[PDB]
């Protein structure tokens, strides 16, 4: 055959599929891309004007306490020891985050010892019990009091989903969201840090293999049955739309967006740190990447005087539009629950299997789904090309 | 023979010099130690009621930026991934350090953009210029301005070498000591860490070796005379106090001491942070060291409700004190040029070479006194063992 393995999709879930099937099993896999490019939403690539790498479906820190998923990706890519770290706009003032000794000295006016903070928090919280949340505003309240809630919650949670706190879930918040020392490293996890080359670089390595193939701008339902025709027992992996697959044949899954306004600045440094978060309501977006920040080791190949930066804005997402987090309404999740009986028959009718972001109607962090592919291959695909 | 090199003190600049020459030239190796503990002031031991990991002879953050020594050291020893930071504690307020777009926020009232902060530095030191600056007072504030200064320099500097800043010279400070950035690293350099099972087992691990003898507890002129005897061409590194060798012939070398002051008390965590500088005069010591945050992933081995710390002071040393920082006063600098004079007559004579902190006045890093003990072996101790 010319190909054994169809892959719509060069996500990490794709490529990773894919290039299981072709180094571990030796397989011909061929991969299907609707865009001109390799990769996914994780793809990144350089601002023109100052060569400077940025990502065009919203910014990828890298980071794991998987060790599996971490020795793997390594295989095609080194990372750097970028620790990723976040500050808060707040009334003119930029504030340490996340919420610990630091952002509460800074706010409350002086330093709190730990034994001193644990105590400040007791009090502030103490009006509501976790116990008694109706909605998300009180939830918070109950966990970390109304100061701090409506200085560093209240409107950046609005502007992130275009609504009053009062109308979202309690369920939403599930942890006491402050720290009682001075560390602020936003991520807790084993393994941090950004592909050395870029991410471009990195994806494509996993498709540079002597057994895939790759075609870039082609629609999968275009070129669906022309493919499958030519052996039409090798099997796929759609790693596309859900809803879409089954020509939205049970209602249009609701997915919430991103619009990303990236203006170059004629000055070396705008901010002086990769992320700052806007939690004041007199601003439209939610925080400003400022991207030469994320590789500093760069910073001789970097414009002395120019400097890309990138604002974030929220909406729902619809048609056209990217979708990039899944809504999760009531009326979402069994018109997914649904759809998943519908895949289900056509995996076994047909052979096609359904996987990551967009397959699954479900968020996915980075090694999240290289996991979940590594897990769909190793049960599902060894045995389905035997 | 036992031993064909002799060794006296057993600091990394012994260390070096020893494993060196029992490993690459396979010479037998006699290390001779006053205390009764490996490592000289880089040596670390458990705190008996806690288990905690201290050190007796000033905290010890390892860091290069040379890579020579850092393979060299990673050959007896792994590192963790600990990134240096502080905190400076002003007027009851925690403030961020050094200084930086952080500090200056918290300190002048609100959020200054890097251009911002830089042109804020403009005026503050515009006061002074610093062509003209006749002592330490005036050289900061010729290049940072009164403000910081007086808050954040005046006082610290004057705890440490009990003085009036006035009094000292110009040439002390020689960079703009300001980041206009969030980034608060203390430390520039490539490599960083802490040795995963502390200082002890890893100066350990450079003398284990089957040609390395070790005898603790022994002065080197109490023993000097009888072990030279036994083989009289074996030449001796001698990396003890250089004034003291020649018996003080010609004045008592000046240096600058440090008292400790170690307390446990009955909680798990004091200020959540390694390092927590003080700054303000009210205080006797200049920081306060919080050693269990030094190693957080040992947190599982630590003590829920206890913690150690240490209270740092400084003074002038003498006798009995411990030595820890080279004066440098000018009747100190020729005083030294002299026992140099003293030393190679000697080094020429009866092959005893001076190496590290005590044996050249000087104050050394630890990777800088390891390079110059490299420097030494490779320069003068090959050829002087054949
Ligand atoms: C804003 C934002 C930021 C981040 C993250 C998400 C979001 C939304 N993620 C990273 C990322 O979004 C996610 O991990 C991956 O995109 C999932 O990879 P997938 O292969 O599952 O989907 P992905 O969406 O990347 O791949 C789908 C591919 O299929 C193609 N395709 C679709 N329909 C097709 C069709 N009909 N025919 C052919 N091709 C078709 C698409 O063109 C695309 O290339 C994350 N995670 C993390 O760990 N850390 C982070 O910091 C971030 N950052
Ligand atoms: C407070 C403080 C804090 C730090 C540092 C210095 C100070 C003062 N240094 C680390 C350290 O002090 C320095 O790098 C080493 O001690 C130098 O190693 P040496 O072998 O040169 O001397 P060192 O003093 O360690 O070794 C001398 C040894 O010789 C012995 N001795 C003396 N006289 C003798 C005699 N007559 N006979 C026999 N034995 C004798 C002593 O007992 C001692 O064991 C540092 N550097 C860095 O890179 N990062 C850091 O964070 C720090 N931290
Ligand atoms: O300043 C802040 C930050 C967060 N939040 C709340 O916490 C949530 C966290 O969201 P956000 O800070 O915008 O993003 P991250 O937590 O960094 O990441 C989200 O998106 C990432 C990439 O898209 C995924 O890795 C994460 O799992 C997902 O939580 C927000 O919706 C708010 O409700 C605030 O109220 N204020
Ligand atoms: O809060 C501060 C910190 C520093 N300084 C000034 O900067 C100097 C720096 O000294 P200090 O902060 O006490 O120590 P370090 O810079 O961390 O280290 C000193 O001691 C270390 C270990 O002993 C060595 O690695 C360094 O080379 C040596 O500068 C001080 O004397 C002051 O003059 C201040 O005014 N205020
Ligand atoms: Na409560
Ligand atoms: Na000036």
């Amino acid at each position: 055959s010319d190909f054994d393995l169809i892959v719509v999709g060069s996500g990490l879930f794709g490529l990773t599929v894919a290039e299981r099937a072709a180094s571990q099993l030796g397989k011909k896999v061929l991969i299907v891309e609707k865009r001109s490019h390799l990769g996914g939403n994780a793809y990144s690539e350089a601002e023109p004007e100052t060569g400077i790498e940025i990502h065009k479906y919203g910014a990828h820190l890298f980071h794991t306490s998987n060790k599996r998923v971490w020795d793997y990706v390594n295989q095609f890519t080194a990372f750097t020891g970028y620790q990723h770290r976040v500050f808060a706009m707040h009334n003119g003032t930029a504030y340490q985050f996340p919420m610990g000794l630091g952002l509460i000295n800074q706010f409350f006016g002086r330093y709190y010892t730990p034994d001193e903070a644990r105590e400040l928090i007791k009090e502030q919280s103490a009006e509501i019990d976790s116990k008694d949340a109706t909605n998300l505003e009180e939830k918070a309240i109950s966990l970390i009091g109304r100061p701090l809630y409506e200085a560093f919650i209240r409107d950046y949670t609005a502007k992130q989903w275009q609504t009053d706190p009062k109308e979202l879930p309690a369920g939403n918040i599930t942890r006491l969201p402050v720290r009682y020392n001075f560390d602020n490293r936003y991520f807790n996890d084993t393994y941090e840090g950004l592909p050395v080359d870029g991410y471009a670089q990195w994806l494509s390595n996993m498709a540079d293999h002597e057994n895939i193939e790759v075609r870039l701008d082609t629609d999968w339902f275009e070129v669906r049955e022309d493919l499958r025709a030519q052996n039409p027992e090798a099997p796929v992996v759609y790693t596309g739309p859900l809803d879409r697959y089954f020509d939205y044949s049970e209602g249009h899954l609701g997915w919430r967006t991103l619009d990303f306004e990236t203006e170059v600045l004629n000055t070396g440094d705008f901010q002086g740190t990769p992320v700052m978060n806007y939690n004041d309501a007199e601003f439209p977006y939610t925080r400003i990447h400022e991207f030469r920040h994320f590789h500093p080791e760069r910073e001789d190949r970097h414009p002395k005087d120019k400097t890309v930066i990138m604002k974030e804005y929220s909406r729902f997402a619809e048609e056209g539009d990217e979708p990039y987090y899944p809504i999760n309404t009531p009326s979402d999740r069994e018109m997914l629950f649904k759809y998943r009986e519908l895949a289900d028959a056509e995996t076994e009718s047909g052979k096609v299997y359904f996987g990551g972001r967009l397959g699954t109607y479900q968020y996915l962090d980075m090694h999240m789904a290289i996991a979940s592919a590594l897990s769909m291959f190793d049960n599902k695909l060894v045995d389905a090309l035997k």
